[PDB]
C-alpha cells in the first residue's frame, strides 16, 4: 500500500543505480548533466534551478513577466549546502504525503502511471521506445566530456524553483511533442519545479467558520498540500488527461470599473483545486473532456492488442513487459478472445478519482489543514519556512506542534501567531498595480492588484448553448506490493532534443482615471503614516487625504471620544468609552423599506466605502433600495445574456420510421437546454459575480482594521502622555482591551459577511436569472413552431394520422421549468449557500 521514501545526503556519490546525472534537455538555464536522486520508484528529485525561457536569467527583471506575485533570489539553490537542504526537504514532504492513505494512493498512481510508448503518429501495431516524452538520458564525465550510458524512463521530476521563486503554475507548461500526448491517453513525464520553504498565503476574512476567540487571520498554506497539488498536474499530464491551456477562463478588464489585471486560469487549474469552482467549467465541457479520455483509452486498449514490432527494432523481446505495464496502468479487462478492453464502470471511476478525488480542497480537509476557501480567495504577501526544523514543522502534525502551542484552536498556519514563519517584505515582493486619479483623461492613489477583485470575461466560459443546432435521428448527450529496483536501463540512441524556449514579455500599470473620490481613495483616507506621531480623527476624507496626521473616520461619534484624551479622568473610563462606541456602532444593522429580498443593511457601508458616491448626500440606506442589490457593483454594467442557439431539421428525411426518432430526441434536448442554460448561469455567477460582493467583504474588514488600529495608535498615545497612580497598574488591562478589538472587527464581520453573502445571491435569483428565462422562453417558442412544421410538412408521408398524436407533445412546451436548487445538480451550490447562511 505504501511506496517506500529513501533518504539521501547531497554528498552521496553517484551509484548508477538511484544517483545519477540526468540530461534534461527542457532546462534552458542549465545545459549540462545534473546530480539526480530517486526518492521512491520513478519519481527522482533535482536539485537545481530551472527556466524555459530563451536567455534565461535568475534576476528580477525590470518589469513583471507575468500577472502573478513575485521574489527572485539568484542565489537560491546554488550551493551544495542549500542542494542538501532541498533535497531532504522534498523527502521529508513524500513522507508527510503517506501520512494519509489519499496520498499514499497518489503516489502510487504516479509510480505505476508510467507514459505509453508511443503517441498517435506512432503506427498503431508499434511501441517506439525512443521518445523523450517517455526517456532521459543518463550521462557520466569521462575523457573530458559528457557521455550517454543509459535511460530511464521516471514517472515525475522535481526540480528547483524558476527565477519567480512564488510561481505556482509552470509545472503546467508543456513544450514540443510533449504537449500532444498529455490530451490523448497516451501521456507524458512530468516535470514540476517547486520551492516548498516559500509559503502562499490565504485569510478567513469570507468564512464564517474562522475563529470567535482570535478573530480573522492570514495564513499559510501546509506545504504537503502545495507540492500534492503540483503532483495533481503530473498525475494528469501521465494518465493522458491534461486539459489544454487553450481551455481556459480570462479576466475581463474595462472602463468604468475595478476589477483585476490578472492571470488566465486554466481549465486544470479549476479541476485541481476542487469543489464548488469546478462549476465554472459547466457539465456540458466537462462531459466532452471524459468522452474525448474514454475515447483515447479505447484506442489504447486496441493498439496493445495489434502490437507486432518495436522502435528501436531490436527491442522486440520487450512487448509482453510493456502490455502488462500499460494494462495495468489503464485497468483493461480481458475479454473472452483474449483481447484487452475497456471497462465502462471501471473507467469512469479511475476517470472521476483523477478528477474530483484528487483535488486540493479534498486532500486539505484529509490532512485536517487550513486553506483557501475558494480559487479567488485573496492572497498576501507570503511567507518562508525552514520545513526541516522538527521544532517549526513535522511529518505527523505540519506546523500544529502541541508542546509550541498549536493545536485546532490554535492553528500554526497563523502568520502572526507563530513566530517561525518569516515574513516577506512588500519591497522584496514585485507586482502589478493600477494607479488611480481623480477627474481628467489631490494625488493618485496605488491599488496593489491582488487587493481587486477577479472578474472572467464571459466569452470564455462556454459558448456551446449559444451555437445554433440540427437535431437529427441520431442526436445525444487488487493492489501490488510496492517493489523498488535498479532503474537504469540499456540505452536506445535518441536524437537530441533542441527546444526553442518561451519569448519573455513586459506589463505594465494600468492608470484608471476616476469622477469621485471613490472606496480607494475612501481606504487610502483611512491610513496611518509609517512612523506616527501625534493623530486625530477627522470627519472629513479630503483632510484625512492631506495631512500625515488625520486619520478618516465614518463614525462621527466616535470622532468627538477618540480625540478629547483623558481629560484628568481615569485612564480607562476614556478607553472602554471609545472601545464601547466603536463597538455598538459596527454592530448595527438597519431594517429596509420596500420588499426587498434582502432582511437586513449593515449601514455604515455608505460613509466607510463611498459606495455610489454616497457619502456626504448621506443617502447610502434609500439608495441602496432604490437601486437593489446591483447597487453595491459600482460601474458594472446590467447582466446580460444573448441569444440561445435555435434548433432546426432536415430538409427531406422523408424515409424511415425514425423520421419520429428526430422528435423525441429534439424533445429531450430542449430540457438539456434549459439545464445547460442554467449551469452556464451559475459559472457566471462564480466566476464574475460573487468574486465582486466578496471584494465588499475585503474592502469592510480593511476599514474595520483602519478604524481599529488608529483608536490603538491614540490609546497608546494617551497612555505615555498619561501620569495618574493607577498607570503601573491598569497596564495589562490596557494591553488585553486592545487586543479586544480584533474579536469585535471579527463579529462585526459576521453580519457584514451574511449581509454580502444575501445580496450576491439575491443578484442570482433577481438580476440574472429573469434574463434568463426570458432566453429560454423565446428559444421554446420557436422549438416549438419549428416542430409544428416538421410534423406538417411531412404530413402526406409516416402519419396516417399520427400527426394528431404529435400535438400533445408540443403541450409539453405549456410548462416552463423554473430555476430549482432542491436538485442533484445543485447540490454543490445548495451546500454553499445553506453553511454561509448556517
Amino acid at each position: 500500500m505504501t511506496w517506500p521514501v529513501k533518504d539521501f545526503n547531497y554528498s552521496d556519490p553517484v551509484n548508477d543505480n538511484d544517483i545519477l546525472y540526468l540530461r534534461i534537455p527542457q532546462n534552458k538555464l542549465i545545459t549540462t548533466p545534473v546530480k539526480a536522486f530517486m526518492i521512491t520508484q520513478n519519481i527522482w528529485v533535482i536539485p537545481e534551478r530551472f527556466s524555459s525561457d530563451t536567455n534565461p536569467s535568475l534576476s528580477k527583471p525590470p518589469r513583471p513577466t507575468s500577472k502573478y506575485q513575485s521574489y527572485y533570489d539568484p542565489s537560491y539553490l546554488s550551493t551544495d549546502e542549500q542542494k542538501d537542504t532541498f533535497l531532504k526537504g522534498i523527502i521529508k514532504l513524500f513522507k508527510r504525503i503517506n501520512e494519509r492513505d489519499i496520498g499514499k494512493k497518489l503516489i502510487n498512481y504516479l509510480v505505476v502511471g508510467s507514459p505509453f510508448m508511443g503517441d498517435s503518429s506512432t503506427p498503431e501495431d508499434t511501441f517506439d521506445f525512443t521518445r523523450h516524452t517517455t526517456n532521459i538520458a543518463v550521462e557520466k564525465f569521462e575523457n573530458g566530456s559528457w557521455k550517454v550510458t543509459n535511460i530511464i524512463t521516471p514517472s515525475v521530476l522535481i526540480f528547483g524553483p524558476l527565477p519567480n521563486i512564488l510561481d505556482y503554475t509552470a509545472s503546467l507548461t508543456l513544450q514540443g511533442q510533449q504537449s500532444n500526448p498529455s490530451f490523448e491517453g497516451f501521456g507524458t513525464l512530468s516535470i514540476l519545479k517547486v520551492a516548498p520553504e516559500f509559503l502562499l498565503t490565504f485569510s478567513d476574512v469570507t468564512s464564517n467558520q474562522s475563529s470567535a476567540v482570535l478573530g480573522k487571520s492570514i495564513f499559510c498554506m501546509d506545504p504537503v498540500i502545495a507540492l500534492m497539488h503540483q503532483l495533481t498536474y503530473s498525475l494528469h499530464q501521465l494518465y493522458g488527461i491534461n486539459i489544454p491551456s487553450d481551455k481556459r477562463i480570462r479576466p475581463q478588464v474595462s472602463e468604468g470599473f475595478f476589477s483585476q489585471d490578472g492571470p488566465n486560469v486554466q481549465f486544470e487549474e479549476l479541476y485541481t483545486f476542487g469543489g464548488l469552482d469546478v462549476e465554472i467549467i459547466p457539465q456540458i465541457e466537462r462531459s466532452q473532456l471524459r468522452e474525448k479520455a474514454l475515447g483515447h483509452y479505447k484506442d489504447i486498449a486496441k493498439r496493445l492488442n495489434n502490437i507486432n514490432k518495436t522502435i528501436p527494432s531490436s527491442w522486440i523481446s520487450n512487448i509482453d513487459k510493456y502490455k502488462k505495464i500499460f494494462s495495468e496502468k489503464y485497468n483493461f479487462d480481458k475479454d473472452n478472445t483474449g483481447n484487452f478492453v475497456v471497462n465502462i464502470d471501471k473507467f469512469n471511476s479511475l476517470y472521476s478519482d483523477l478528477t474530483n478525488v484528487m483535488s486540493e480542497v479534498v486532500y486539505s480537509s484529509q490532512y485536517n489543514v487550513k486553506n483557501r476557501t475558494h480559487y479567488f480567495s485573496r492572497h498576501y504577501l507570503p511567507v518562508f519556512a525552514n520545513i526541516l526544523d522538527d521544532n517549526i514543522y513535522t511529518i505527523r502534525d505540519g506546523f500544529n506542534l502541541t508542546n509550541k502551542g498549536f493545536n485546532i484552536e490554535n492553528s500554526g498556519q497563523n502568520i502572526e501567531r507563530n513566530p517561525a514563519l518569516q515574513k516577506l517584505s512588500s519591497e522584496s515582493v514585485v507586482d502589478l498595480f493600477t494607479k488611480v486619479c481623480v477627474d481628467k483623461s489631490l494625488q493618485c492613489i496605488k491599488v496593489k492588484n491582488n487587493r481587486l477583485p477577479y472578474v472572467a470575461d464571459k466569452d470564455s466560459i462556454s459558448q456551446e448553448i449559444f451555437e445554433n443546432k440540427i437535431i437529427t435521428d441520431e442526436t445525444n448527450v487488487v493492489p501490488i506490493n510496492p517493489e523498488i529496483v535498479d532503474p537504469l536501463l540499456p540505452n536506445v540512441n535518441m536524437e537530441p532534443l533542441n527546444l526553442p524556449g518561451e519569448e519573455i514579455v513586459f506589463y505594465d500599470d494600468i492608470t484608471k482615471y476616476v469622477d469621485y473620490l471613490n472606496s480607494y481613495y475612501y481606504l487610502e483616507s483611512q491610513k496611518l503614516s509609517n512612523n506616527v506621531e501625534n493623530i486625530t480623527l477627522t470627519t472629513s476624507v479630503e483632510e484625512a487625504l492631506g495631512y500625515s496626521n488625520k486619520i478618516y473616520t465614518f463614525l462621527p461619534s466616535l470622532a468627538e471620544k477618540v480625540n478629547k484624551g483623558v481629560q484628568a479622568g481615569l485612564f480607562l473610563n476614556w478607553a472602554n468609552e471609545v472601545v464601547e462606541d466603536f463597538t455598538t456602532n459596527i454592530m448595527k444593522k438597519d431594517t429596509l423599506d420596500k420588499i426587498s429580498d434582502v432582511s437586513v443593511i449593515i449601514p455604515y457601508i455608505g460613509p466607510a466605502l463611498n459606495i455610489g458616491n454616497s457619502a456626504l448626500r448621506g443617502n447610502f440606506n434609500q439608495a441602496f433600495a432604490t437601486a437593489g442589490v446591483a447597487f453595491l457593483l459600482e460601474g458594472f454594467p446590467e447582466f446580460t445574456i444573448p441569444a440561445l442557439g435555435v434548433f432546426t431539421f432536415y430538409s427531406s428525411i422523408q424515409e424511415r420510421e425514425k423520421i419520429i426518432k428526430t422528435i423525441e430526441n429534439c424533445l429531450e434536448q430542449r430540457v438539456k437546454r434549459w439545464k445547460d442554460s442554467y449551469q452556464w448561469m451559475v459559472s457566471n455567477w462564480l466566476s464574475r459575480i460573487t468574486t465582486q460582493f466578496n471584494h465588499i467583504n475585503y474592502q469592510m474588514y480593511d476599514s474595520l482594521s483602519y478604524q481599529a488600529d488608529a483608536i490603538k495608535a491614540k490609546i497608546d498615545l494617551e497612555y505615555k502622555k498619561y501620569s495618574g497612580s493607577d498607570k503601573e497598574n491598569i497596564k495589562s488591562q490596557v494591553e488585553n482591551l486592545k487586543n479586544s478589538l480584533d474579536v469585535k472587527i471579527s463579529e462585526a464581520m459576521n453580519n457584514i459577511n451574511k449581509f454580502i453573502r444575501e445580496c450576491s445571491v439575491t443578484y442570482l435569483f433577481k438580476n440574472m436569472l429573469p434574463k434568463v428565462i426570458d432566453e429560454l422562453n423565446k428559444f421554446d417558442l420557436r422549438t416549438k413552431t419549428e416542430l409544428i412544421n416538421l410534423i406538417d410538412s411531412h404530413n402526406i408521408i409516416l402519419v396516417g394520422e399520427v400527426d394528431r398524436l404529435k400535438a400533445k407533445v408540443n403541450e409539453s412546451f405549456e410548462n416552463t421549468m423554473p430555476f430549482n436548487i432542491f436538485s442533484y445538480t445543485n447540490n454543490s451550490l445548495l451546500k454553499d449557500i445553506i453553511n454561509e447562511y448556517f
